[PDB]
């Protein structure tokens, strides 16, 4: 048979992507762009979904382009994958085919009000009273309390509500909508679960959750797994369909986190990957049977793959400053100037001789929510330096991940098998040494870094044919991509006494209010 | 109708002076020789005493000679007074006329041991068990337990202790006896006062901690004032006796700290020096009333002019020094390259917003005496910056000050009626307003840099009569010597938040076992 592609549009907080993956899973065509960061109110955060929407139709056709002027094999794309920043909401109409107003991102901080009464008036007080449905606690961050401040604050949306006309929808469903010139309202069980509107056992709309927070049923789209056929590309945007020659179909959705768990091989249970970005997710697969967290960890749906399929769970966590933390001691502090010296400073001391830094700026999350935490920093001496508090820096991040590594595992009742890793903080080999002999397994760094969009891509390709199972997936990373695999290694001894040192240093780190 | 010039050995920590001054207090001929600091194990520190004494010698010879460049009818210095590093404690043999060995540094680790038994098989967990006599607490700092040390570790010590030839002596104590050609065997009060074997009331030695710590009295030399003559110049060591052509009383002798606080006219009750050096130091003069501290600070001698004139007294505080963490922060962070931008820097902010930095690199000292307390950093954000960790850096030396005060003022039953604080760090303008501030009271920055020297000057000065009141000192000095001053500019509202923040930081520090 002929060359074979796939194409994933990666849709994320600050930009858009479009990566064209070939069969051997190389990415070998991708293009950028941003949209704008509207933000009326401290606090606020909205995206305009018609930038949104263009900017991936951009993508799409650059890239394509690129590719046909540099590949003669490449004759068209199989389909198309979507991986999409969760819990983002556009509020649109059935009819104008366009947004009512601008959409409240993950992070918008709006819906603090809305947040304190559902907790209070319908939680009682407790704010995880629907946690054994949702899998999530009472927060500003998922959908339905976007889709409720919407209806109370944005006439325009409220009024629509009343006529029939409105679709409320994650970033997936918003996207796979305009894609298709409106003929598809869908969305993946892995988005569907951001929502604080789905039921994790049914995997579908909860009736009661819904008639609780007052949001129509008929305004929400469709659920469906995260690689079958969802519709078509149908749009002459930015020369969208003229640059895809051929019909191309929509066989890929799945959340951005959930999609680099995926593009990551984290199949069976037991695997997890985490994402060294500005902060920290963290995901492990916990197999076909959900899991609820006893220590504030969120339950999520990992993947599914085909319609009605095995559907695999996963627990989540984050650390908010892991990237941002080296970004402080290179800007704020003036602790180094290029980023490869992080890593080199920190490597020419062999320990940190006594000191602690927890990066608790914007507060701890973990296992240990505590908003009160601050920046602190103990232990030092005169023979303290740059290079020791470096190096402290990147073993906070992999004690807090080790923290929430202990959660999962018992939350889960399994092990961490290996910890797959990507994002950019990946780079820094040091910090993947502690984070391995930290947690005593393995850690994979797969040299093709594109995890994210690739999760999208393999959904498609799956529902496609293009890769026939996810033993044949797994194969052909192996053999195509390369794989640096860092064992751990240091000693019992070291290991015991940082994370006693660690334990301790939590204690002082309380401050603000 | 000629001018008269009085001489002034200073024998610090790393380095030894000579200063002649003239009539005027001013400094005409000055010059410097180091000596070795020797570490035979982490946390000793000890010096070569002919390495002292011949480096005295050599700063005297050479002052001379650039003097009489200056003004060739200079025929003769009127006297020479010494000043010195006191509690460093030297062991010599009266007949070889030579030391026993190294001689122990006042902040040496290696009599922790020795200092321990004192604290139980007497002080019965009570270190302060002699304060009533001493004004001292059981410390690794004082000569009793460095003479002790000798006596137990070093085979010619004890040897010589055993064939009836043993002295010991402080520094003072050691370059009076070396000057004199082995005539003179004598110390000064302020001296004898952190020997641990002497009573703070009646300045003479204490028979009964003698015998208590096993030092024999023989080995003990005469008390006398400040300002007498204890002896006179007979050595030829380089040519030093030709240099100075006539013979050569000494007529004065005064450890540094006191010397510090006589030279800068600290007189009256309520008068006090800050010292910035190797240590850094707040001595008070109380009066001629004796005062005992409740709140961890000394007891000692201030000044006692002649044989038995009236004898005043001191509280005493030791800081962390703010040279010391200015240069951290310089040559260990990397948070400014030279020491201007360190000033801009703390200006540049309005105020450490949320931090603070308590830099108690190796323990709290002050009134809190905390050796498990280490440096520590509370309080940080996203939005804190170099600058604000370097102006938190101020206020912290300012806040142990004010602490330190504070603790005085309990003590002593007066107050802070005027600073004086020349040193390492009156460069830095926003510490001394800082510093006057939460004081409360002016800060006198003297312009004439030579004013620890200037005290054994004046103490020889007023027994030779080159000087014969305290008023004509004054008067010479108001008229010759001028002083920038520094006024407070806060208030209560700023201070007693800032003392908060504080107060709450001091909690998290401990760190040690
Ligand atoms: N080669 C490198 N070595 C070590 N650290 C790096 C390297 N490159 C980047 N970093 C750091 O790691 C972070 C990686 O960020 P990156 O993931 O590329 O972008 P991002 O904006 O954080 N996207 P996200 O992962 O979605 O949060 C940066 O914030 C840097 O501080
Ligand atoms: N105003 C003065 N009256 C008498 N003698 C002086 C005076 N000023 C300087 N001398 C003498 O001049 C010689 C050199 O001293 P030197 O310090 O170099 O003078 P200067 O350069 O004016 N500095 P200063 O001592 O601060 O006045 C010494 O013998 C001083 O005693």
């Amino acid at each position: 048979f002929t060359m074979k592609y796939v194409g994933s549009i990666d849709q994320g907080t600050t930009s858009t992507r479009f990566i064209i993956f070939d069969e051997r899973q190389r990415p070998v065509s991708v293009h950028q762009v941003p949209h704008t960061q509207h933000t009326p109110h401290p606090g606020w955060l909205e995206h305009d979904p018609m930038e949104i929407f263009r900017s991936a139709c951009k993508c799409m056709s650059v890239a394509i382009a690129k590719l046909r002027q540099k590949d003669a094999s490449f004759r068209k794309i199989e389909a198309i994958g979507i991986t999409n920043q969760r819990e983002t909401t556009v509020a649109w109409d059935r009819v104008t085919k366009e947004p009512l107003c601008y959409a409240p991102v993950w992070n918008d901080l709006r819906t603090y009000d809305i947040t304190k009464k559902v907790t209070a008036e319908l939680g009682g007080g407790d704010s995880m009273f629907a946690s054994k449905i949702t899998g999530l606690p009472v927060s500003t961050y998922f959908a339905a309390f976007k889709m409720r401040w919407m209806l109370e604050n944005v006439p325009a949306v409220a009024d629509a509500c009343r006529r029939g006309t409105l679709c409320f929808g994650t970033i997936d469903t918003w996207l796979m909508y305009k894609l298709s010139g409106g003929k598809a309202f869908v969305t993946d069980v892995t988005n569907a679960s951001r929502t604080f509107l789905m039921d994790l056992r049914t995997r579908k709309w909860s009736p009661e959750l819904c008639e609780k927070l007052k949001i129509p049923m008929e305004t929400l789209p469709e659920i469906r797994s995260n690689s079958e056929l969802f519709g078509y590309v149908e749009t002459d945007e930015c020369g969208v369909a003229a640059a895809l020659n051929e019909r191309t179909p929509i066989m890929g959705s799945i959340g951005d986190q959930q999609s680099a768990l995926f593009g990551n091989m984290c199949f069976e249970k037991g695997e997890a990957k985490n994402t060294y970005g500005t902060g920290c997710f963290l995901l492990m697969n916990v197999g076909e049977e959900a899991r609820f967290s006893k220590h504030g960890l969120l339950s999520t749906v990992g993947f599914q793959v085909g319609r009605d399929g095995p559907c695999y769970y996963a627990l989540e966590g984050a650390i908010a400053c892991a990237g941002a933390t080296v970004e402080w001691m290179r800007r704020n502090m003036n602790l180094f100037s290029h980023i490869t010296e992080c890593e080199k400073l920190a490597r020419s001391v062999p320990g940190t001789q006594g000191i602690v830094f927890v990066p608790a700026f914007s507060g701890l999350l973990a296992p240990y929510w505590d908003p009160s935490a601050r920046g602190t920093i103990v232990g030092m001496t005169l023979k303290t330096t740059r290079a020791h508090v470096i190096r402290a820096a990147l073993q906070a991040i992999a004690l807090q991940l080790n923290d929430v590594v202990g959660s999962m595992k018992r939350d889960a009742g399994l092990n961490l098998s290996s910890l797959r890793v990507d994002g950019g903080l990946s780079k820094n080999g040091l910090l993947m040494e502690i984070q391995a002999s930290l947690l005593g397994v393995d850690i994979l760094v797969p040299s093709m870094h594109e995890t994210t969009a690739l999760g999208a891509a393999l959904c498609a390709g799956l529902a496609a044919g293009v890769w026939t199972s996810l033993e044949e997936v797994k194969a052909v990373s192996r053999r195509e991509n390369s794989w640096k695999t860092v064992s751990p290694s240091g000693s019992a001894m070291e290991r015991e006494a940082m994370i006693a040192e660690w334990r301790e240093a939590l204690k002082r780190t309380k401050w603000a209010k």
